[PDB]
């Protein structure tokens, strides 16, 4: 006559960490056309208000 | 004559936790044009409702 007994305890602890980055640049001609007058638009507001307008 | 018996009890308790964080930064040239009148229109409503409009 043979008897027995068993017992187990498995305990796992884990940690993860993921750092994903990216950078996508799209070149379109439509952006160059809109680029043209960004700087010039600054001084249209200066000229309209601050300066004289008759020769 | 051989007789056998066998028992087993398992009990697994698990816990997860997942924290995600993202920051997608988009550069559109259109959003730069809309920057212009953002501060100026603050003082166009001041002018119309508080100051004299005749010289």
């Amino acid at each position: 006559l043979r008897n027995g007994e068993s017992d187990t305890k498995r305990n796992t602890q884990s940690q993860n960490e993921m750092n994903r980055t990216g950078l996508t640049k799209q070149y379109l001609i439509d952006n160059l056309q809109k680029l043209y007058s960004m700087r010039d638009t600054i001084f249209k507001t200066y000229d309209k208000e601050c300066f004289l307008h008759i020769w």
